[PDB]
DNA sequence: CCCAGACG
DNA sequence: CGTCTGGG
């Protein structure tokens, strides 16, 4: 059972980290695990944003396996060679 | 004022 | 789904 995941420019700076909560601003790279809202299950399976950066402090309560590296975030092919260099770097090994 | 489309 | 607001 693997966790989905994504990568892409934030399409408006309207969305909100989940790890420190701060705004993440229109253009950023962020990702995203699909899951469901504790507090909206309601809505069933949603995108659930975050910093690259604080995205790894959670790698693990995540289900991010490092062993499939950057092929598992959805999306990933489509960014600036720049940034998919950048992102390859942090995720864990 | 409006409302598509982003977000939760 | 209801809400909010960027960009008309
Ligand atoms: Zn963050």
């Amino acid at each position: 059972t693997l966790g989905d995941f994504a990568a892409e420019y934030a399409k408006s700076n309207r969305s909100t980290c989940k790890g420190c909560m701060e705004k993440i601003e229109k253009g950023q790279v962020r990702l995203s695990k699909k899951m469901v809202d504790p507090e909206k299950p309601q809505l069933g399976m949603i995108d659930r944003w975050y910093h690259p950066g604080c995205f790894v402090k959670n790698r693990e309560e995540l289900g991010f396996r490092p062993e499939y590296s950057a092929s598992q975030l959805k999306g990933f092919s489509l960014l600036a060679t720049e940034d998919k260099e950048a992102l390859k770097k942090q995720l864990p090994g």
